[PDB]
């Protein structure tokens, strides 16, 4: 027994071909199975045919006969059909309200998450249909990895390079940091774990969580997990109060903080605030801040990655009291500085995925664009604070939508806190970039931000874009483009110092091929978000989809605190790079 995701009306059904099982009342049960191909039902049982070796599942084509329920052929004289009068039979049958249209619930509850036009209505529908999308679809997401075939070592060539064997009848992951492998031993009767793995193509390249002497029968899969159901909605209720609510601002500031002792204020005096800080604006600086400008506020700082809550820690172990932080870690290696799982500890820094049950001063949930509609209702359900604050920034990267082809996601799309940016717009806006040079913030500044991100640097005069196509190859999931790798090997020849550079594209295999060939370090733009360089020499690759990415093209020029060289392939891009345009040797 439960509720309906749709009425919430009380109810003891639930479909049973929906993954989730969400609970359907009497209505929403019937309008769902006769308007899609979904017709197993499960009450306090399964409405299957109780007969002896009978196939019948459908609702629509059984009875309950006695107490147990049967088909047309196999039904009991007295018998009621399980799904008639615009109803289907179970538990509290005369509490039950219905929808005027079920369509968007059975689009949630059929789509395969391929279409963009899904994530939009996961992220358009009802607070509660939200929910059920976001479960539907990490489940969906969850499965997917299953599909994949088993890698097993075949050879050990030599240290952090293998020989894979792949299982049969099955596709093969692709090969970069979005899909992290785990290894297993081969035992008496079982496996045991060996650390979590990524692999990039060579005979294959591999750099694993734990170092080892791994050798033939080991092999891997993309480690799934159970996907737990939702209760807390993506947002709670907004409040704004006409004070300063459960929080004690400090008398004496230092200047490093005093630009956010306003947006601090605003933060105490509405439910939850979002703060929009572009790269290289104080989001950090902000979040810390906002302990020594609220001293007695007991404060939860969480985010999706274990990188985004240890360089919270980093900026925290700087600036507040050691002993009145802790980093929680559930039972990868990060921050080991605080008390470790320390719940009641005054500054508690903590991924989603392991947060504990407890109240908060305030919640500060950091980089917001990576976030999912999961992630927003997990934090609810594990958090009741005063306040929350997200923080983030819309013109970055989501999280990957491994199953997403057809169509772009929109920032809009991203989650529901990326929604309220991108419509209402961000309660607060970290207005001024100490990163970059000029060239690249007037850039950025159009491209995605309405002109009003401003310039700490002045110009460098060392942003720098050619426009070359050069000959674009296609390996098994990536991109190489050999003609604007040599193009930069051509303008380093012509200018050594740019040898100290990061080389960004948004291929793995343009950086494979770039790092053998220039020996410059790598970073996918997906990778580098939240990283700085001095020097960054980026080859577009191609202009698809992909490439051509306004959120992907904003990370990738923001990496550089001094110079850029751009090789664009998108005439679009190049045209609104205000950067020094040099010919082609
Ligand atoms: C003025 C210019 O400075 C650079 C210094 C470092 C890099 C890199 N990478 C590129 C350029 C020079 N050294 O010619
Ligand atoms: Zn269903
Ligand atoms: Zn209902
Ligand atoms: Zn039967």
């Amino acid at each position: 027994v439960g509720a309906c995701v749709l009425c919430n009306s009380q109810t003891s059904l639930r479909c049973g071909a929906c993954i989730r099982r969400p609970f359907l009342c009497c209505k929403c049960c019937y309008d769902h199975v006769i308007s899609t191909s979904h017709k197993l039902v499960l009450s306090v049982n399964p409405y299957v045919c109780n007969a002896p070796g009978c196939d019948v599942t459908d609702v629509t084509q059984l009875y309950l006969g006695g107490m147990s329920y049967y088909c047309k052929s196999h039904k009991p004289p007295i018998s009621f059909p399980l799904c008639a009068n615009g109803q289907v039979f179970g538990l509290y049958k005369n509490t039950c309200v219905g929808s005027d249209n079920v369509t968007d619930f059975n689009a949630i509850a059929t789509c395969d998450w391929t279409n963009a036009g899904d994530y939009i209505l996961a992220n358009t529908c009802t607070e509660r249909l939200k929910l059920f999308a976001a479960e539907t679809l990490k489940a969906t997401e969850e499965t997917f990895k299953l599909s994949y075939g088993i890698a097993t070592v075949r050879e050990v060539l030599s240290d952090r390079e293998l020989h894979l064997s792949w299982e049969v009848g099955k596709p093969r992951p692709p090969l970069n940091r979005n899909y992290v492998f785990t290894g297993y031993r081969v035992t008496k009767n079982s496996k045991v774990q060996i650390g979590e793995y990524t692999f990039e193509k060579g005979a294959v390249v591999y750099r694993g969580t734990t170092t080892y002497k791994l050798n033939v029968g080991d092999y891997f899969v993309l480690t799934s997990h159970t996907v737990m159901p939702l209760s807390a909605p993506t947002l709670v209720p907004q409040e704004h109060y006409v004070r300063i609510t459960g929080l004690y601002p400090t008398l004496n500031i230092s200047d490093e903080f005093s630009s956010n002792v306003a947006n601090y204020q605003k933060v105490g005096m509405q439910k939850y605030s979002t703060l929009q800080g572009p790269p290289g604006t104080g989001k950090s600086h902000f979040a810390i801040g906002l302990a020594l400008y609220y001293p007695s506020a007991r404060i939860v700082y969480t985010a999706c990655s274990h990188a985004a809550v240890d360089a919270l820690c980093e900026k925290a172990l700087k600036y507040l009291p050691i002993d009145k932080c802790s980093r929680i870690i559930p039972a990868v290696e990060c921050f080991d500085k605080f008390k470790v799982n320390s719940t009641l500890e005054q500054y508690v820094f903590c991924t989603v995925n392991a947060l504990p049950e407890t109240t908060a001063d305030i919640v500060v949930f950091d980089e917001i664009s990576m976030a999912t509609n999961y992630d927003l209702s997990v934090v609810n359900a594990r958090l009741r604070a005063k306040h929350y604050v997200y923080i983030g920034d819309p013109a970055q990267l989501p999280a990957p939508r491994t199953l997403l082809t057809k169509g772009t996601l929109e920032p809009e799309y991203f989650n529901s806190v990326c929604r309220l940016m991108k419509t209402i717009g961000p309660d607060m806006f970290l207005g001024t970039c100490r990163r970059c040079p000029a060239e690249i913030v007037d850039t950025v500044s159009a491209l995605v931000y309405d002109n009003k991100l401003k310039a700490h640097k002045d110009k460098s005069a060392q942003c720098f874009k050619m426009f070359y196509k050069g000959v674009i190859t296609h390996d098994v999931s990536s991109a190489i483009n050999r003609p604007q790798i040599g193009v930069v090997r051509e303008f380093l020849t012509r200018n050594p110092a740019w040898r100290k550079a990061v080389f960004i594209s948004p291929y793995n295999s343009q950086n494979a091929v770039a790092s053998k060939i220039l020996g410059l370090p790598t970073q996918t733009v997906d990778s580098s978000q939240g990283s700085e360089y001095d020097y960054v020499i980026f080859t577009q690759t191609t202009e698809t989809a992909h490439s051509c990415n306004v959120n992907r093209f904003n990370v990738a020029i923001t990496r550089a605190k001094v110079g850029i060289l751009c090789i664009m392939s998108d005439r679009d891009l190049y045209d609104k790079l205000q950067f020094t345009s040099l010919e082609i040797p």
